[PDB]
């Protein structure tokens, strides 16, 4: 009955794919009508269109600015076999993050009665990772026997080409590998951290291993510190905040021992690994926001941060009982269509947005939770059926929850 | 007066520096006489070497078999500016590993009085990180503005050549690099793995991104699932333990809810940045043990795993007392004379080396500790003087009590 406007949705695989549905048909589509442009990213469908499939819904969220995506299986051998594929297809996270650009801004979802891992985080760590280029845009190889392997600069200018010795593999072979980042997008990274640190009046750390890559992630490093002095500096004294650059294993360790409450800017695999190790430490990887924003301010993917979960759906195959969190799932809809109505003024949407998401948490508050959550509170071995609920059962309660709370 | 045997010592930065000093004028000198072969890799040295000393250092390793190491400075822009040097040289870390090669085994080092970060981890974590390539060896370069980036391997006969396209700058400039990996230093790196698993009797796990380095990360994967199964697996189920790969992400996440009580093997990057987050875990980076062990088994380079700890140096530098952790530093050294005991069938020292270890353990248990560690105990805002002893009382205190042990052992 509500209008919602234009949304890219993308359908993903195995488990998360089940609990894209149950979200669809009992949390979205009773209370909001939408202009849904549908891509599914299944990982038999992407087989079947040759992963255009995958270009295609980019394009799309482009076009109209938001976009909602499962989580998919990125295939590696096993997975060739598995599903008998035409190719290890790259992963579909990493071809949309390269097209749109941007930065990836990830942070726990926090309830009351959920202990944590670690003691000291009481207060959020945002987590904002460069989304364009290093390890998704690597080109690697496998080096069959001895020989020379090198990289080489030819510019563009008719000025000589550059060539540097990389390895020369005198025994037998191994693997070599070459990447890239540009300094556009590096500068979009800065800015885009930069400006949420002021928006939350938080700190903000960069970390990178600038003392091992001294050159490429100088670069980084250079840049932050460049656009911090000319363009942020005096907003953040104003503020007294501060911006300071990190190694990385000083910075993790400090993270840990923290009591929270800064923006980390990662580079991209660290934004990667570093998000699972804080949404875990808070509790769960269920418990996760991640949403990219691109350079334009306009454009928004919205998405869980963790995988398809297959060693539970690998059960609710086999027909056995499952619990698995879709608090993650729920809010990459709920940030998607927040986004939506800000976009297009949309004053229901954005309270429907809202709505869902504290019924979400209070839900969880009220002491009706999946496994992995009363395991949190209670210790795993401790836990007990009564304790939790399974996929379905929760996914019901949310539903008559946000029943309740919209009449 | 104890016979000791050569060890090649390496000298260091800042901080650890003085520590290292410390504990060799007060804890080993004092009782142990040895064959010593001194490398200054303190950055001044290195720059008035241009680094030769640290290839020296590590060719003397080779030789003599055991190495004992103190944190240095890796240098970038701002170091070069600081001590005026006339290049950005390498890690030592990096050169001294690649040329031994073999397997970087990080435990942390535990007190029953220490609260950890993290709950669950009542029992051990053992990462095992590979020592050689990727990162440390790569090349990394600016790229200045538009043009062709790309990466080529020519097979030594000459017979042809394999060009990838790396990127094609056109818009402006940006970075770029190479790295590379061999399959004899995996092949290694997997058998240590293996073996060190065996040895606990707990399960192994391996991480990678081979979702996304299908062919780099794959190539780890394959080796080691191919080693497995061919030459532990039948072992591996007889202690009812067992070896499975997961994606880092997932295997951070593990780690974190774990009970501990596992080996886990990791890439040289994850190795190294997990190995200072596991640490800080379990209460402090001061409290971890790192050896570098080498793939013909007999070479040993101990070190502490964290830095030079710049920031408790500046203090110093000032005159204010400071409260540095030195047990990872002491640690180098037992670690290392043990290896050298063990090579030379030497129980004198091996008694030594160990009687350092419990020593240390034993006087923080009786309550006197660092200020990192008082910190685990109160909370870092509730600590006040008293509850902890600056970098020398500490260091005095334990030679106190190295002294005691010693004596009723002679007795
Ligand atoms: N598209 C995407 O954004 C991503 C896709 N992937 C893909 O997903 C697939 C599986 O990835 P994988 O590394 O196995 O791990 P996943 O992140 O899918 O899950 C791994 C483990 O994390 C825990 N976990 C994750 N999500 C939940 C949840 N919602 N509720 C409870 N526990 C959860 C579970 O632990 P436990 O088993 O102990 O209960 C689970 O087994 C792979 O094909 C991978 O390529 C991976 C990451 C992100
Ligand atoms: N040679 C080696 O193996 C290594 C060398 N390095 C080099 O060390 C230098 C400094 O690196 P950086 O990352 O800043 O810092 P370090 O790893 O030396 O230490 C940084 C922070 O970690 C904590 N810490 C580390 N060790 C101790 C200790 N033993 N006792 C108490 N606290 C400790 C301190 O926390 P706090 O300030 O909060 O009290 C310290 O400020 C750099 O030049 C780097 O290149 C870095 C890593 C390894
Ligand atoms: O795309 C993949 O295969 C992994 C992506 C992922 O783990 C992430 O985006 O955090
Ligand atoms: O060599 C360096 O600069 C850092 C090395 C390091 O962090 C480590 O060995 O854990
Ligand atoms: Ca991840
Ligand atoms: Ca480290
Ligand atoms: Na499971
Ligand atoms: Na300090």
């Amino acid at each position: 009955k509500i209008s919602g406007g234009s949304v890219v949705e993308m359908q993903g695989d195995e488990m998360t794919r089940i609990i894209w549905e149950l979200i669809k048909e009992k949390l979205i589509f009773p209370y909001v009508e939408l202009d849904l442009h549908s891509y599914d990213l299944g990982i038999e469908n992407r087989d079947a269109t040759n992963d255009q499939v995958t270009k295609d819904a980019a394009e799309a969220i482009k076009k109209h600015n938001v976009g909602v995506k499962c989580a998919t299986i990125t295939p590696d051998e096993k997975r060739v076999e598995e599903f008998k594929l035409k190719q290890m297809w790259k992963s579909p996270n990493g071809t949309i993050r390269n097209i749109l650009g941007g930065t990836v801004f990830r942070e726990a979802i926090i309830c009351k009665n959920i202990p944590r891992l670690v003691s000291g985080w009481v207060k959020p760590i945002i987590i904002g990772h460069h989304a364009y280029g290093d390890q998704y845009r690597a080109t690697d190889f496998v080096v069959p026997g001895p020989g020379k392997v090198e990289i080489t600069y030819t510019p563009s200018d008719g000025t000589q080409k550059v060539t540097y010795l990389v390895h020369n593999f005198e025994e037998g072979g191994g693997v070599a590998m070459g990447m890239y980042n540009q300094d556009k997008s590096i500068e979009d990274f800065a800015h885009s951290s930069f400006q949420m640190a002021l928006s939350k009046g938080w700190p903000l750390y960069l970390s990178t291993k600038n003392t091992i890559l001294k050159k490429y992630d100088g670069r980084f490093k250079d840049i932050f510190q460049e656009i911090y002095d000319k363009q942020y500096k005096s907003q953040f004294e104003a503020q007294k905040i501060w911006y300071e650059h990190r190694l990385i294993d000083d910075m993790v360790a400090q993270a840990m021992k923290s009591e929270g409450g800064f923006i980390w800017a990662c580079k991209n695999y660290d934004g990667d690994v570093q998000s699972d190790s804080v949404a875990q430490g808070y509790g769960s990887l269920g418990m996760m926001t991640s949403v990219l924003v691109c350079p334009d301010g306009k454009t928004v993917e919205a998405e869980a941060a963790h995988g398809t979960v297959t060693r539970h759906y690998r059960m609710y195959q086999k027909g056995q009982e499952t619990s698995t969190n879709p608090i993650a799932s729920i809010f990459a809809w709920t940030r998607g269509l927040a986004h939506r109505a800000k976009l297009d003024n949309n004053k229901e949407l954005a309270f429907f947005a809202n709505a869902l998401e504290e019924v979400s948490i209070e839900t969880i508050e009220a002491g009706f939770m999946t496994k992995d959550l009363a395991a949190c509170i209670k210790g795993l071995p401790n836990v007990q059926r009564s304790d939790y609920l399974n996929t379905f059962e929760f996914m019901d309660k949310l539903g008559e929850n946000l029943k309740i709370k919209l009449a």
